């Protein structure tokens, strides 16, 4: 039987790594992986896989199609449907095995399917679970955001549906961090208690932007600055409005 049609429970981290690396020729095996299934009115199997690399420069090689295995009833369909999920996850690898659709459907008519509409949307929430799971550890979720930070943002920019639970899985330098990024619901933890803004600075270098007298200013009296040094930043904090009811208020205004 193959593997996505066998029960989660019972198969090893071993047998999804060499089921990983024939479906990708990647060397090393994924940093995760999620397996789930949706039964009823819509009856579909997936396999999803973070690979421990980002794919591609993804800010410069925008549009590219995500590589998923479409299939149906255990049949192979297609590698390249661009409905399947959004751009901003186009690195998640792996097979979805839809019971429902029509085995002789087309491209064009793929690209019409309300059953793959359904599909994608069970393909975000699943993938966003597995991002929050991985939060929980903190050593394996630096690799992850080293890779996919760019592609969080873009979600950010670009899935205003989910843009709260996106929101949750950024992580940032900050003028009271040090060495670490943090999260915004850490940086709530620490603001003072008249303090009803969250504050940052963008710019190009850490260093510079910890040294910007904006900066300081906010430094003397008890305030924790965010420091936001990529140029999707810009366009990210656009559309993040505000967070946990907090605006976001750069210090430059």
């Amino acid at each position: 039987k193959p593997i996505w049609t066998r029960n989660p429970d019972d198969i090893t981290n071993e047998e999804y790594g060499e089921f990983y690396k024939s479906l990708t020729n990647d060397w090393e095996d994924h940093l995760a992986v999620k397996h789930f299934s949706v039964e009823g009115q819509l009856e579909f199997r997936a396999l999803l896989f973070v690979p421990r690399r980002a794919p591609f420069d993804l800010f410069e090689n925008r549009k590219k199609k995500n590589n998923i295995k479409l299939y149906v009833r255990r049949v192979f369909i297609m590698d390249n449907c661009e409905e399947l999920i959004p751009e901003y996850l186009n690195f998640i690898r792996g097979v979805v095995d839809s019971e429902d659709l029509p085995l002789n459907i087309s491209r064009e008519m793929l690209q019409q399917s309300k059953i793959l509409k359904v599909i994608r949307k069970n393909l975000v929430k699943k993938c966003l679970e597995l991002f929050t799971e991985l939060a929980e550890d903190k050593e394996n979720y630096k690799k992850f955001y080293e890779q996919f930070s760019k592609n969080i943002k873009l979600g950010i920019h670009e899935d205003s549906q989910n843009r709260k639970k996106l929101s949750e899985l950024l992580r940032y330098y900050t003028s009271a961090s040090g060495d670490e990024m943090v999260s915004l619901k850490d940086y709530c933890t620490r603001m003072k208690e008249n303090q009803k803004h969250i504050y940052y600075i963008t710019g190009e270098t850490k260093d510079q932007v910890a040294n910007s007298a904006f900066v300081e200013r906010l430094r003397k009296h008890g305030l924790e600055v965010i420091y936001m040094i990529e140029p999707i930043d810009e366009y990210c904090v656009q559309q993040l409005k505000e967070f946990e009811g907090k605006t976001l208020v750069s210090v430059t205004k």
